[PDB]
């Protein structure tokens, strides 16, 4: 039973705790928790390559993309490993997160431990948008909060 | 080849950036950087087991100790994998960190990526303090600052 956790913090009001659980080697990873201080609507939700917060969320670099694919949504064959789609915040500015993903892992070459979880300014268009930036970043804009994914008890 | 980084944060502000570099997976790890906001003198400096900062540095748990050994200094055969001894702060409260260690790793069973680096209130006695706590924590007292160790570019 592998477990991981991530504390999301930024320069503004966005703060979250996100938990990961993977029962089996090469089984699905359950992703859950809560993020507050968000604007109502969709916020892009990604694993970025580097667990580097030296200069804040910008230091995490691009989407975690070990297989050199284009950007997409979690349900797409063509996605980055780190493509976890959107979280949705209500009028209270809270996003309840309950995700299962079979592309991320907590071990092996898809391992996300020691990488950065990022929640974004805008919606991720899941690569289905009307421009080139769709198929690199999903046009989710700035990084509102982030943290390094750590091994949990 | 293998690089890692950690941002230390805590009340003071106690603020640090610590870099890790391991050319070879069978090779030593160079650990360098700077921590400010410390009291002049020795501060214990350890890798703790969990990369969990959900409730602060307390969430990181005990020293990283995959081989079930007693606490020691970095030069000791009998040590926790996480035992990196002390950093030393100047009268300006700055600890310049320059450490080479052959027991921590950035891959394999002694991998410290996704675990928590902690700088402590007091000196680590490197397990030579006599009392029972010396053999467990080095009597280094509270956790002033910590962060999760992430993979770096
Ligand atoms: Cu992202
Ligand atoms: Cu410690
Ligand atoms: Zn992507
Ligand atoms: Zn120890």
């Amino acid at each position: 039973a592998t477990k991981a956790v991530c504390v999301l913090k930024g320069d503004g009001p966005v703060q979250g705790i996100i938990n990961f659980e993977q029962k089996e080697s090469n089984g699905p990873v359950k992703v859950w928790g809560s993020i507050k201080g968000l604007t109502e609507g969709l916020h892009g939700f990604h694993v970025h390559e580097f667990g580097d917060n030296t200069a804040g969320c910008t230091s995490a670099g691009p989407h975690f993309n070990p297989l050199s694919r284009k950007h997409g949504g979690p349900k797409d064959e063509e996605r980055h490993v780190g493509d976890l789609g959107n979280v949705t915040a209500d009028k209270d500015g809270v996003a309840d997160v309950s995700i299962e993903d079979s592309v991320i892992s907590l071990s092996g070459d898809h391992c996300i431990i020691g990488r950065t979880l990022v929640v974004h300014e805008k919606a991720d268009d899941l690569g289905k948008g009307g421009n080139e930036e769709s198929t690199k970043t999903g046009n989710a804009g700035s990084r509102l909060a982030c943290g390094v994914i750590g091994i949990a008890q």
